[PDB]
């Protein structure tokens, strides 16, 4: 029941791509960063060339939460994206000196079920969770919003969506020290951003 898509048109429309960028920043700035770091940004967020493997599973309408303080529909739908995509950064290092450094995150890779909202020219990506979850495989997790105690307790357990992720960056010295303990912070940080920001409960929601 695989879902086609332009990706074309959606990794061109800059509606989208302004719309994740500022998701990312306005959700990575309630973080603590550390010391050795200041003025840290999404520069740039860029798709894959490459789409994700859509695979519709099911229609709903979209949550009554999805409503806020037909023509609407609710998409539930595997998502192999083994694709191209990367986020770009910007930061400072720091303390006799300070120095700016840039960044890609690349190999993106989750295979994972997610909502998807399209309501009040408005969409909704929540993801579920990674398809190989064992707490779906054991069933006790209800995946269904039809559908009573959907996500109920045991939500917490879920594996990590993101499966894999490259991080780079941009005299020697023991600076490099340093970069290290930034890509190893950045990961360790972003994974949590999609865990607590882009998982349900939560979402990203853009137009």
């Amino acid at each position: 029941m695989s879902v086609e898509i332009d990706w074309d048109n959606i990794r061109g429309d800059l509606s989208v791509n302004q719309g994740v960028k500022d998701f990312l920043n306005s959700r990575l700035q309630e973080f603590e960063l550390p010391s050795y770091v200041n003025n840290l940004k999404v520069t740039n967020f860029d798709l894959g060339t490459m789409p994700p493997n859509v695979i519709l599973k099911q229609m709903d309408d979209p949550l009554d939460e999805f409503y806020s303080y037909n023509t609407d529909v609710q998409l539930l739908v595997e998502l192999d994206y083994k694709g191209d995509m990367s986020i770009e950064l910007s930061a400072d290092l720091v303390q006799f000196m300070i120095l700016p450094v840039k960044l890609r995150i690349s190999d993106i890779g989750m295979h994972c079920l997610c909502l998807l909202a399209y309501l009040k020219k408005q969409l909704f990506i929540s993801f579920l969770c990674d398809v190989s979850d064992p707490l779906l495989e054991n069933d006790k997790l209800q995946v269904d919003p039809s559908g009573p105690n959907f996500m109920g307790k045991r939500a917490l357990e879920r594996i990590s969506l993101i499966r894999n992720i490259k991080i780079h960056t941009e005299g020697e010295g023991s600076v490099l020290r340093s970069v290290g303990k930034l890509e190893e912070f950045l990961v360790d940080l972003f994974r949590n951003l999609i865990r607590k920001e882009a998982a349900w409960p939560s979402w990203i929601d853009l137009d």
